[PDB]
This record gives C-alpha cells, sequence and structure tokens, in this order.
C-alpha cells in the first residue's frame, strides 16, 4: 500500500488499523492478534493504532500478547499510541473521577506501559488523546520532547486538539507535532470549514480521520445512494468510496479503520483503487451537507 | 471621488460599481452598458465588480460588448473579477453539479475568458470567489502568483474567506492578498465582533463590503428612522447614510453598490457627504444589533 | 499574600480587591475607603481594581477622598484602572448613546481624570475596557505606549478582549500588554476550551478573572456541595474553594473579588489554603459544565 511520510522520521501506511475494538473480540489469544496483523499486512497496511485506555487499560497488553509470542512481527509495523485520559478502570481504578492527566509523570508511566504491555523498546507516534483544559504546556512540551529524545517514541502528535490548543503545546516543545486524530467523515464535515483543517494544511500537518466511516450511522439515503452508485462504477463496495473521500483532500488525511472483521481488512485497501475527481468530491460532500455549496453571493 | 490604495499596485474609487445585475437589465445593448459606466466616471466612480459567473458566464461579455465598442472606456476604469464557483449554466453547462475549482488550470481558463469577453489585456484584481473546502492552497498560490507576474491580473484577494481560509492561502504565496470581499451592512455585522474584521485590520487589508445596504431587507423600523434623520440633518437620502455608516469604519472599508438604476450611481457619491462621528456610529450600530453595547461587567 | 510578576514592572497581589461597588455603600466616607482598604492589607490583598465609569464616574473620587486623607496609603497599593466605555452618566452626561471610545484623545482624558480624582501621579495598570468595534489599533497603541513612557501609568492590559482583539492591538503597540480581565468561575468555563485561554496561555500573559465566585449565582446543588465538602474537608468555605479552583489552573488566573463585605474581605486569602489536586480540579470542572468530559473517540 502507498506510505505517507507525516515527517522525515515517520511513514506510515495511507490507510491505518485501530484496534480500539481487539479486547472486545470474543478471541483475545495470541493466534487471534496475530491473525488481525497478519490480514493487515497482506493489504500493505502496517500502521496499528492503540491507546492506553482502549480495553480499559487492557487493549495494548492484548495486542502484546499477539507480538510477544511472534517474534518479528512488531519490526513488520508502526505502533500508534495515545495517553491523557484517565478512567476509573483497570490500573486506574483508584481514580475518583474521570479526568485528563498531561503531566511529565502520567505521560511517562502511560509510555512505561505502553511498552511493558506491547513487548517494544519504542513506539512509532504517541499523541497526547484529548486537550487537556488544566495543561501545562511548558511541563508537557518537556516530557514529549525528552521521549522523542530517548528513542523511545519516534514522533509526536495530538488527538481532538483545537487549533488554539495544538499552537499553545507547539509554542512549548522543540520537536514539531506530526499529526492531529481528528473526527472526518461524510458525516463529520465540520473541520473543511471552521478553521480545524486550513490550521493543519497551513502547518503542513496531515490529520488521521478518526470514525472515517460516519461511526455506524452513514450504513443505517440521498449519500449512501450515490457512495453505492459510484462503487458500482468502480468495483468496489460504498465503504471503499467513502474512505476514498477522506483520501481525495488535499491536507493527506490518514483514515483510521476499527473493524474486527477479517473480510472488510481483507478490502479495507479498496479506497486506494477508487478515482475520485473534482466534482465526485463536492457531490458527495453536498449530499452529506444536505444543502448546495453556497454560490455567488450578488444573486 | 476620493481614491483608496489596496496596495502600492492597485488603487480604487472609494465606491465600487457592482455589475452582477448589468444581465438583468432587459436593455443590454452596448449603448446602455457605456451609459451606466459613463454615469458611474461622472460620480468618480471608476471600479466596476465583475466575477466570471455572473450572468450564468455572460456578464463579462455584456460589460465587453460595451467596452469593445467605446474605445478608451477601459483605460478610465479599474476592473475587479472572480473565479472559483462552477455552476451548470453557459459554457460550464457540462457540469454535474455546482462546485468550486481553485486549480490552477480552471483560474488560468476563467481569467482568459474574462480578458476574451471585456476585451482587454488585463484585470486590476482578481478574487478567489469562495473558499474551496477542496484547496490545494500550493497549487492555488502558484497560479495567482504567476498572474501578477505575467502582468494579465494587477493583483489578487479572496471573497467570502474566513481569517483561517485567508491565513492558508496567503502562506502560499509571495504576493499579498490586497481585499477580502464580505458581507458587511447594518443588518450584517458580525465580522465587526468574530475575528473576520479584526484579522484583515491587524493585516492593515482594506475589506470590500457586499450588500452594504443589507441586501434589500434594510428599506423594507428604529434603524431606517435613524438613517432617515441623519440623511435629512446632512441633506442625504437614508441610503447614504447606510453606506457612509461603512465608510466611518478604520479598517477602510470599499463598499460594493450593485443598482442597476441610474438615478442611484447618479447620487451614490452622496455618502461621502455624510459626518458621521463616533456617537452616532454606535446609534446606528445598536439600533442594528436591536440591543445596547455591553457596558462594565462589574455592574 | 503571594505576590505574581505579571511582566518585570508590574507586580499585584495573587487575589486582587475589586472597587466597583465603593460607590453603593451607605457609608463613602474617606474612614470607611481606609477601612476597607486596610482590611485588605491585613489579608496581603494590594491591589484595588478600578474603573473611570464605576459609580457612574464617581467610584475613583470616592477612592481618593479615602486616598488623599491617608498620606502614605497609596504607596501600600497598586491601582489597576479601566477606560473605554462612555455612559451618559457623571461628567459624560451629554453623551447621546452609550459607547466606546479608544481614541487617545479619550484615554488622555480618562487617564488625567483617574489620576485627579484617586490623588496620585501614576496608575500601576490600564486596560482598555471592551474591545471596541470602531477601534483605530494603530491610534489606541500610540496613545497606551506614550502612557508607559511618561510613567503614568506602569502598564497595560486590556479587559473582555476576544483573542483576536489582543492581537490586533498588541500588533500595533510596542509595549506588551500584561493580562486580560475576562469571566472566569465554575459557572463561566467557556474560556477553558474555546480558545481565549489558550491564547492567553500561549502569550505567557496572566488572565485577570471579573465575578470568579459566579455573579452571586452559584450560592444562590451538586456544585456547591461539592464546594462545601472539600472546604470542611480543609478548614475553609465554599468561597474559598471556588477561588482556589481559578488559583490552580497553570495560567496564572488572578482573580478580582468584589465585596463591600469587611467578613469577607477578612477571610478572602483562605483560598491560597486550599490543596486543589488534579482530579478535585476535574470534579469541580465537571459537576459546574454538567457533564464527563470526553473519553476515548474510539467507544
Amino acid at each position: 500500500m502507498q506510505r505517507i511520510a507525516l515527517s522525515d522520521k515517520l511513514e506510515l501506511s495511507r490507510i491505518v488499523y485501530g484496534m480500539w475494538r481487539i479486547g472486545d473480540d470474543a478471541d483475545t489469544s495470541p493466534a487471534h492478534v496475530q491473525a488481525k496483523i497478519e490480514a493487515c499486512l497482506a493489504q500493505g497496511i502496517t500502521t496499528m493504532d492503540q491507546a492506553d485506555i482502549y480495553g480499559g487499560y487492557t487493549a495494548e497488553a492484548i495486542l502484546g500478547g499477539g507480538l510477544k509470542a511472534a517474534p518479528g512481527l512488531r519490526d513488520k509495523i508502526e505502533i500508534v499510541t495515545k495517553c491523557g485520559i484517565v478512567a476509573p478502570a483497570g490500573r486506574h481504578s483508584s481514580a475518583r473521577v474521570k479526568h485528563y492527566d498531561t503531566t511529565a509523570g502520567h505521560i511517562n508511566v502511560s509510555v512505561e506501559a505502553s511498552l511493558r504491555d506491547m513487548g517494544t523498546d519504542h513506539v512509532d507516534l504517541l499523541l497526547i488523546h484529548r486537550p487537556d483544559p488544566l495543561i501545562d504546556a511548558e511541563e508537557t512540551g518537556k516530557a514529549l520532547d525528552a521521549l522523542v529524545a530517548s528513542g523511545k517514541v519516534k514522533a509526536v502528535g495530538v488527538s481532538n486538539f483545537r487549533p488554539w490548543d495544538f499552537s499553545l503545546l507547539q509554542s512549548a516543545m522543540s520537536n514539531r507535532l506530526v499529526t492531529n486524530q481528528i473526527e472526518m467523515s461524510l458525516l463529520a464535515t465540520d473541520t473543511f470549514t471552521n478553521g480545524d483543517l486550513a490550521y493543519l494544511q497551513e502547518k503542513r500537518v496531515s490529520p488521521m480521520a478518526w470514525s472515517p466511516l460516519g461511526g455506524g450511522s452513514l450504513f443505517s439515503g440521498g449519500t449512501m445512494a450515490a457512495l453505492q452508485r459510484i462503487g458500482k462504477e468502480q468495483g468496489v463496495d460504498a465503504t471503499a468510496v467513502a474512505i476514498a473521500w477522506l483520501l481525495r483532500h488535499p491536507a493527506k488525511i490518514v483514515p483510521v479503520l476499527g473493524t474486527n472483521n477479517l473480510e472488510r481488512i481483507r478490502t479495507a485497501a479498496d479506497a486506494l483503487r477508487v478515482t475520485m475527481d473534482r466534482q465526485t468530491w463536492f457531490e458527495l460532500y453536498t449530499l452529506a451537507i444536505g444543502k448546495e455549496v453556497a454560490l455567488e453571493h450578488h444573486h
């Protein structure tokens, strides 16, 4: 599969496999985890997306069971992980309330646990998982810079940051943030006009798109009819067209697909087969927003 | 009429004549087009505002009929035109959907058609007509820079851009964008407090105000009574006061007036006769917003 | 009381005494004004917050009655004052409408009146009281710079500015704006996520928080029960906990407390006795917003 360079130091697969449901599968054995990773690799999807909090702080260890039992498998993938969200589950069950923690001490503890749980000495990309209204940017930026200098983390980014959050944390760091993982799909189009995507495009930062299929709501009329029509014109399913709509954007959006289904992994690359011309991009955008683009103001 | 320098390379009349309705007139003859331009020139209004899309891609050619039959008339005016909006009309009737196109190829084709249609070798100002959610800023900025270097376009700006759109496109260009054509009037006051006008004021960019009379809704109670009162105090009509309210702002707003009526052209300059002191500016602003300005927070 | 350096030139008390109600007290005698200032000084609160408009342009003169009758008292305090709001009261009663005035002439007249009314040759901090939709930033910034160079004003800031207002005025000034006085409390939490506080945090500018108790609405269920519980755990009242919630933020927020009650002045410093850990900060923030913080987007 085509590669995307987020920076001179980090290259992903153009589509990323989200592992947030890996702990929900009835099968969490090393063998089934390896099978899922091997199905991705068969399609050239090498990038796995994790977070400390997934599975109530167990999804990384479940991935680790796979990796620790298959020597050589970690060298074939990039691992994205995240920290900053503290819910009273698993190892954080002492917690009195759901909160964010962007402190140097917490980031280091979470990274040490990610490395322990997945059986590796480095993660390819670490994201601050949510913007913290209590962030000390100086402290957080120093911790993130030291994690890169150490080699434990190849690159750093953020998730769900607004442009002003991104700007504040980048002002406190020597290393450049290489991504912002944000909701983007035909059902979530605000970032295209509200400044979120423009900011990233001006900074030459690729976003990672979460819920790129619209979070299950798109498949459950006019939008779906057009996705199915284009798919049938190009020999792919409506799912591939909804991902290709993201891939078409010149901001170089990196979709994160989160299925436990080996047959949807088998077809995930079909999005790269879609030719999405400018007019088709607008047809889908207009059906999704439910109204025509603004025409001449003088009318 | 008083001149306004948008830059060292482009100077307009302080009021601009919008030609978006020129094709709606029952009379589209060269003679009637010349009459309208000559009525503007009689009031010192030298700047004409066009767009490729006006008249379903025919308004420029209708202006051209006037200019081509009156040698010397083009040298007396500045021409603003715009591109980026593609509706299925006239030469774009093959189009499947209403969309934006900011590609180098489309901008060049639209500019070549503007020059052909108006019978000139240059336009004074070219605007991207709407912010394109699919913009490639690098590509668009290269096309706009080459159009300036070529002499085909004296200066470039945008229309309906948010500050983040303006910032993204300017980051990709060597030439400075000299304006943003946005809605501003007593019925459209959001830009005064929402950051749109502050951004332009910090960049020392004059906006062009579209629908400066409120788009026909202002004339169709308290606001109109005050405009009529001030006009009767200063020997002008309520229309001149509504334009002078824009002219008073220190951001150096350039109103675009869009009438086919020779008698409203004859009086358009009366706005420059209005003395609009700070208190009068606030009286009108407060009547328009329908509530007092925020006073001391401690109360 | 702990000091806060807004800059190399200006240091306040970490809590500020707002004098906006000083004219509402039945007692406005010099003796009662001195008593209030002496109650603050007894708690290490040295910073007094004024504005030209307070008391309909009489509150400064009422403070002055106190200061002029107590030689040496002005040297013990810092004075913050503000201008820019013109209401038809007192010396501005000729005014036809409520408006803003950020002109050099008005700022100078207001500062000269603040110095005359309080009987001093300098103010520690001058704020533009409200963002003016008619601001000429070049003119206002020149007036503010000259006021600092003159020694009449030790430092300048703003009040109720949005980030774009702050950015515009700072672009026109040589001196750095040292604060933005904005609404911040458990009932006013928008600035924590909407970019207002992030902007100030990136610029290393401390905000001053007005209505830090929520403007009387907080004391008049779940939020109050938690403030009372934490206070009873730490030997202080719920008021001290609501102020400590602001003091905990790493942006170094400076609360402005506006009581005429000598017994609430006597206890105002109790906020500095509160230990507010990250989880407690989130518990209060969550009770105030009325919903959990956003958890993992993948769920």
